[PDB]
């Protein structure tokens, strides 16, 4: 389908980015395999909504 990862900018915490483009930690999580806020600026973290 189609992929949108994104670099951790300002907003470098889990809860803030999430709700920031819109994306549930749920969800986000799922395809990052990421337990917990463990992020930072520069971090690659897919994001991608839609299916």
């Amino acid at each position: 389908g189609t992929n949108t990862y994104y670099t951790v900018k300002s907003g470098d915490t889990l809860n803030k980015i999430a709700a920031q483009y819109g994306v549930s930690v749920a969800n986000l999580r799922s395809w990052n395999g990421i337990s917990g806020d463990l992020i930072f600026v520069g971090q690659k973290l897919i994001v991608k909504k839609g299916s």
